[PDB]
């Protein structure tokens, strides 16, 4: 694996020649990207981001095209990956190497490493390609990283540069720990102080999805967070839109294009209660399901027999349910018992983060067999049982790996929300220490804002006699810092 | 173009390649259609339909397959078209045509003639080709329809026979119009009985939808009917299910293939609120979006506004909506001058079963530059307002050209009562007369009772007691004849 | 002793009559919420169409009921009335009938009234037999307005009892209801020897509003015994699509607010039937959180519980789950004394079909279980051998009308306008109906469709000539099949 | 206006004899109270609250009665009155005053004043009965209150007190205000320091509802809160159950015995989306209303969107409403002006807290004449118009003046929460200063558990693994301080 060079662009991705599918799309999910248009509009003569150089770990589609094309278009230079090795929409990839007036033959665009359907050692190699700039005076001095790959590569590999050495790894340590491992090893052995310069180089992290932000709470805590991060996930205009809404659409999505399995009259299984759980469930739901959910969280599990879900044990459930999704965040969800247990033809999917909810490592040494039937849809038997389970996107998240992903009008949201926290840390960088930080609130109403007014939502405005009874600007911000919507 | 015949079989389709693809999705496929699978397993000894030469005009798709595979193993032989031009799963087109032990190069299974993105002219052929049997002496002897296009062949080329000439097609008769009778005046010069023949040796006609049932209602009603048919359209296992049910899954499948566009926030406007509007708004609905409706029957619309959508006018709404769904049965819903109205980047298409809902004829002439997307996504822009909308598969049913149609399971209870239909009318042609008929109400319970039971419903028995009270058998047909659901 | 009043030429049997200014103001209300009613009041006026109708009604007597009673009062008929329930009365509702909207408690100007909430078993036969009987022994009702047979079954079977010449003893183990209406029949026979020949020979026909009265005049049609034409009401569309399921899920919840007040939300709720009052059931329950599970012997029903994300299970696996179970069948013994005895403690038990035999009544009194009344229509009830408490509602008798108002007034608009549609075409074109069971036309029913949407605001699209002609449908409608299941 | 005494317990109620009552439906409430009962079981032998006198201003309500009985079983001695002039059961009342074990004739209860139907002045004589203990150098130790009217009069009492003047009132106050001086006024004359001694005497206030809590935060704010308050409305257990649940379960009861008008089909607008107005939202919507919503927030209007609601004024929806709800805590929603706009017999009513939120004021100015049909149903007419308006509870919280307010599962959790708040503030007392807390998330938890295994909901613990992973204990909590459920 070696980048390509053209027209003084490095990349890496299926094809080039996409470009002009995806500049029509491109376009199209920009009058569904309301949010980060009118920043384009707000910053253009500003140039927030002049100097800022970013290293991208965030699924290389559409969305994501209109996000970087933004993020350029405020003074940034970018470099880009995927964070996960089906995400990519390979024709959002090419008009991003292309730009908006290049050509394939002559890109005017950005570096982008990705395509759709990396092996794991491709994937960390598109990882490091977006995280080394080419003059060594220069290094990445912005991080934008969904699921913490960006930031975790960087300070493990700085961690094993301090303490001299990178680790062996064992047997049971994952496929990725040794292609992860790998990768900083040979990177040790020519550069020994990579890492170690990128990390002081680094303004700071916004990291966009709930696993990542966790990731960020732990090094924080450890003492090993070399820079400010915010968390970006937990906007309100993040959270309680995309996790939630993004997957009430974009499950079914992922389902349909999987399987074209019926979804009403069918037991579905959702585990995990919380935004995404909540998205889960309610989109079955809408499609005339017999959903049942999991949960550890007395409190979410309050709330999905509120909404008319029976809260029941993978255990209890398992061998009766049509449809299974993940969507804890957590590991060990579906063990290789549990897929045994499932009904023939069945189907199982993971919307949580990674591959580790289903338990795949325990289900390709168990000798079922696997079939693929078409990509990202593979269909494994017991022969013990005769019973097969239709898998999708290899235990990876379903939406963006069976589907698309969330919708242009929902990412206009998560996607403003990284580009504020970009223009903050990089411009008022000195404000903020080595913490995870979280938006103001007033910021979280700005980009409602714009979605309500694309949406054709009339807000009503407070009279100044109002806004004294409240206690609160006409303005805003209209709710107590612990408003929990 | 001419047919392709390999090893004894004539077929054309998009490529014989793809049949191990479709064989893997079929065998799918047959997992969810409990009620295919059963009649099959009933059926199997019998051989009800032994003797029959059935023309099938169905959407040649992996459920039809399934339907077509058991129409086989009943004994019948089979010639198959697709009754859209946009409908066709090419790999299901090239796994019927193989067969299920067949190879391609060996193929052991049916004539087809279909593929995904036929001409006007090519669908034409197709259907010519799927009504012509080799042996003149052993012309076709069943017809299964769905939209009446098979019938209106055979019954208007029998009838410009008996006249002795194919009217000349007038100036302003739509593309399509000209195109059936160029192929019915072009074949009058080399067979002049061939129709009428035809019409003789079938014995009957199965009708699927709505739109082929009107019109079975108006031959029949002009005295033309010249043969028995069954509406399968109305056994309440298929319209309160497919129409309904069907719809609310397929509908948004369209959608997000064609579009990926948010609908949680969305102004949509659905017109009709027959069962595929009610399936339409439900969809919409549990997805988010700010449904209002149109009808002209009151009934109907009550019922909208019952369900909480208001009624309104085309003309007072189409200003506002961000997705506009065709959903009658009639023709010009949304005229040129309602297009030209659509706000900017609004969606529109049709999922009734022609392409007059919209007016395509119009916006075809209309003076709008077009750019395709990609398949069955089209970017219309007016020059005076210098508005675009999205136009998915030219106004023919979006659900099937935009996406897969109906899942398994719901097909399942149409491809039953279909497969019942032709068992009927095959084995007891002489109890039918000429006459458009409904299935008696215990077959439609025999569908629904194998479904239910497939899904793990538990019915109740009702004791001799009850039985007597309710003034029905324990087993028996339970509801009047005018019973609604 | 029971005997009527008598206030100025005008008897009844009420409550209490000081109530009228109260259900006045109610049905004033109520008649801003019931424009079919309104509309045909309106286009009825000089026509009087029921010049020389005298209707006896059976009917729930609500505010609702009241409207449709005065409205074919403005249309010339004269009535006598009682409710079909014995817990279904409005008090006030009954008072402002018999006062009329011009009357007052002194001076009553209404119609004849037999009912109160809270009747006896004999009680309600007595009422019913108030209301089937005009004062003059030759001018009988010629009409009959019914809600679950009971009016015609009073008049059939008391004919054909006249004929057989006597009245058969009850079994020791007769339903209570059945030895009253029994004895009200062999009571009257001892005097009268032609009365409900010479009425059935006078009813020129009946009008019947539900699903289970329907089944009775199937059944009587079927025995050869149906002696005068009937229109079956409960299958307009807009009756049943409409007042069974909207109207269900209206008032169920209702009902069980008013009796119990048990959030509904995060609990299991066993609903048995999925008929369009079962469906209307299901949807209340799922709309307000609840866990909802379904019972069926049809299959396609049951299908349709299914695609609606309702498990399909049998009374034997799912009552000891269930937090509340609810009857909509209008089938009998569907909630057994094994079933109630299975039953968790607390969970509350309703039946909103037509008849109380939906559970077991007479099975769960002769038990041995202790009964505590908690206030009308609430009542608890203790099994020594488990220490569980059941709450039973109205006494299975159906709980919507029982512990609440019943279906709103915007609901029972649809059904009563269809019911005025019927009275007027039974009445005024007599002679082409046949003893038979009939339906109302397709144009009627979209005419009361058509004042609702109107009243709601809505907007209908009118077809143009090519698409009236592309459907083969006159502009104006008819604009469905005969066959058309909405 | 004097209170009754019996047996030692002085009372103002309605009818004592309605304490059979009373105890039934008491007896039916604690089956489906499972928070209060555990409380009672794990708290008998450790006597919490002995010592604790408990100033009681909630409303008077058969699951407040279930409160008041576990504040004693845990060793508070209390005195009560209701919060709102209509929200009084009368049995509840009783059965409280009688207690488990007295009868009407020998109580063995507590003191309560209150009853269904009180006059203003009648409402605050009663407020102050409440608060004046019996013994001077035993004053109240302790409030529980509920819109902090109990917390308002005995700080503003304390400070007209150390001014040595309670202000003259303004001729044209609102009526609620003048009454409330009034009794300060008139206790002052006599009294000169009865209220700083009470604020003395109070340990802390436990406050339950959005409104109170504002109230709350203007005292801290002003440096006026002269002892600790626990925001009892913003546990996850409180907010997102009761405000939101137990107004979808209370709305709707108050509408239908109110009015019984149809909701199904009917234009609904909800003013504020909050927690209530989501709950409205929600149920209107169940019962086939076309809802709309208007909102200040545009995050909050942001998420009634995606809900398939329209965001919209009251200037632009009033004229077209058929049914008006307003649940914002605000002032002022609809005035004279927008009433004078609805349509004939348009249904008007409030679910906030105070009544102010209609303009009642304005209303019984107008020259709109009011004609009583029950009690809390009142219709309005103007006679320039003709047009008539149903207002419900004279726009006081109409769910618990219509009705009996949220049924006792969902006040198990509000009440749950305030026994637990009483126990924390009691116990641990010093470790509190004169600020607004919030219990800590463990007990939030702990209050959800409960109800959950209630309903038989199954909770799937956590591996040692899997607890490590996410960084949380096995036993909780389960999320982080800024999470939102
Ligand atoms: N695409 C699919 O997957 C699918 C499935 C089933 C049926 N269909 C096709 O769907 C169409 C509708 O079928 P259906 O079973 O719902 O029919 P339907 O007869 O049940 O309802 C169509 C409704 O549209 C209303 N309508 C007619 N003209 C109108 C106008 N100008 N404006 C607004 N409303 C109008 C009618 O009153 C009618 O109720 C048919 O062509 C049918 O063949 C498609
Ligand atoms: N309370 C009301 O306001 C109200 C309103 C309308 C009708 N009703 C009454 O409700 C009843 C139902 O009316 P409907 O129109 O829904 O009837 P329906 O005939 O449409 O449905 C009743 C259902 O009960 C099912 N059923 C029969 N026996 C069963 C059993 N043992 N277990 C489970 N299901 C069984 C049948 O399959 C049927 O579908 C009738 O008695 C009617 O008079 C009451």
């Amino acid at each position: 694996l070696t980048p390509d060079v053209r027209n003084g662009i490095d990349f890496k991705i299926a094809d080039l020649s996409l470009a002009d599918f995806g500049r029509k799309e491109l376009r199209i999910a920009e009058h569904e990207m309301p949010g980060l248009m009118s920043l384009r509009r707000e910053y253009a003569e500003v140039q927030p981001l002049k100097g800022a150089r970013i290293s991208g770990s965030l699924h290389m589609t559409v969305q994501t095209a209109v996000l970087i094309e933004t993020l350029t278009a405020l003074g940034a230079e970018v470099r880009w990956a995927s964070c996960n090795i089906f995400s990519t929409q390979d024709h959002a990839a090419a008009a991003v190497v292309v730009g908006p007036h290049g050509t394939p033959d002559e890109p005017k665009g950005v570096p982008v490493f990705a395509w759709k359907g990396e092996t794991l050692e491709e994937y960390w190699w598109a990882a490091e390609q977006m995280l080394t700039w080419p003059d060594p005076d220069k290094p990445a001095n912005m991080i934008l990283d969904d699921g913490g790959d960006a930031t975790m590569l960087v300070l493990r590999g700085m961690q094993y540069e301090k303490a001299g050495v990178v680790p062996p790894a064992e047997e049971d340590d994952p496929a990725e720990w040794k292609v992860f491992l790998n990768l900083l090893r040979t990177r040790f052995e020519t550069d020994k102080d990579k890492w170690t310069k990128i990390a002081e180089s680094v303004k700071g992290v916004t990291e966009e999805t709930t696993t990542g932000v966790l990731r960020l709470y732990q090094f924080a805590a450890a003492g090993d967070l070399a820079f400010p991060a915010i968390n970006v996930n937990d906007s309100v205009t993040k959270s309680k839109f995309d996790n939630k809404y993004g997957t009430r659409h974009s499950l079914i999505d992922g389902i349909n294009r999987g399987t074209d399995a019926l979804i009403g009259g069918k037991k579905v299984l959702i585990c995990g209660y919380g935004d995404v759980g909540k998205g889960c469930a309610e989109a079955m739901k809408g499609q005339g399901a017999r959903v049942s959910v999991t949960e550890i969280d007395p409190i979410n599990a309050l709330q999905a027999m509120m909404e008319g879900f029976d809260v029941v044990t993978v255990e209890e459930a398992i061998g009766d349910a049509d449809i299974v999704v993940t969507a804890t965040g957590n590991k060990d969800i579906i063990m290789l018992e549990h897929i045994k247990a499932m009904k023939d033809h069945a189907i199982l999917g993971n919307i949580g983060h990674f591959d580790n909810e289903i338990d795949m490592a325990g289900l390709e040494r168990s000798g079922a067999t696997r079939v693929n039937v078409k990509p990202q849809v593979d269909l494994w038997t017991f022969g013990d049982t005769g019973r097969s389970i239709i898998v999708l996107s290899e235990g990876r998240l379903l939406n963006l790996g069976n589907a698309t992903g969330h919708p242009s009008f929902v990412m206009s949201n998560s996607f403003a929300n990284q580009t504020i926290a970009q223009i903050e840390l990089w411009t008022k960088n000195d404000e903020y220490d080595n913490e995870v930080y979280r938006l103001p609130k007033h910021l979280d109403e700005k980009v409602a804002r714009i979605h309500v007014e694309a949406l054709g939502g009339h807000l009503t405005k407070l009279t100044k006699e109002q806004a004294e009874y409240l206690g609160v600007d006409v303005e805003g911000p209209y709710k107590p810092d612990h408003y929990r919507y």
